[PDB]
């Protein structure tokens, strides 16, 4: 049986989409750029901060220096961090708490494999820190998803090889990263985004100990 489970944060344990959106919109409003609405915000989901900022600047053909760019990105981040102060245990996705409990009582290791610079903070706010045997520090990895680095680091951090592990993810790039680490991927979402050569569940309520075991057995 698998010895560890490697969790992504956003889209698996929780998300902070309403807060990211609110931060970008506030920044657009502040600098006077029209068009940053819910619909357009879709084009920023999963995109880096710099690339999101550029897409927003592009709505007004607006041109800025390096320092101005850096400052606008900082301001969007400052907004975002203020907004996430209200993350609570109610933000935990369905099934996840029970899953973490079952994993722990069966002595299966639990690690975070997230690019989020606010991972430890967010796990504290949701009261999940005591379940986590480790958190891979995204600052200490050479390359981000779909590079496998972070899943490799997560597995190693809990004393296992990736090949002893299951990875859970909601993004194509994350699925590829788990694949290339050597761990077994189980996605949440749809085959159109994730691929159809991996097991996928519709939502996180389907992530149960019992189910991960059947998947490991096949
Ligand atoms: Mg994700």
């Amino acid at each position: 049986m698998f010895k560890a489970v490697l969790f992504d944060l956003d889209g698996v344990i929780t998300d902070t989409a309403e807060y990211h959106f609110r931060a970008w919109k506030a920044l657009a409003e502040e600098i006077g750029i029209n068009g940053v609405d819910r619909q357009f915000n879709e084009q920023l989901k999963g995109v880096s901060r710099e690339d999101s900022l550029q897409k927003i600047l592009d709505l007004a053909d607006k041109k800025v220096s390096a320092e101005e760019f850096k400052e606008l990105a900082k301001r969007k981040n400052d907004n975002y961090v203020k907004m996430i102060q209200d993350v609570s245990p109610a933000d935990v996705y369905p099934g996840i708490l029970q899953l973490l409990k079952d994993l722990r009582s069966n002595k299966i290791k639990i690690a975070l494999a997230s690019a989020s610079k606010n991972g430890p903070f967010l796990l504290e706010r949701m009261n999940l820190t005591g379940y986590f045997d480790a958190i891979a520090d995204p600052a200490e990895v050479a390359a981000s998803k779909p590079a496998p680095d972070i899943f490799i680091a997560a597995a190693h951090a809990v004393g296992v090889a990736p090949s002893e592990s299951i990875g859970l993810e909601d993004s194509q790039a994350g699925i590829q990263a788990i694949k290339d680490s050597g761990a077994l991927p189980i996605g949440v979402g749809r085959p159109e985004d994730l691929g159809d050569d991996i097991v996928i569940v519709p939502d996180t309520s389907h992530y149960t100990l019992e189910f991960l075991k059947e998947v490991w057995l096949q």
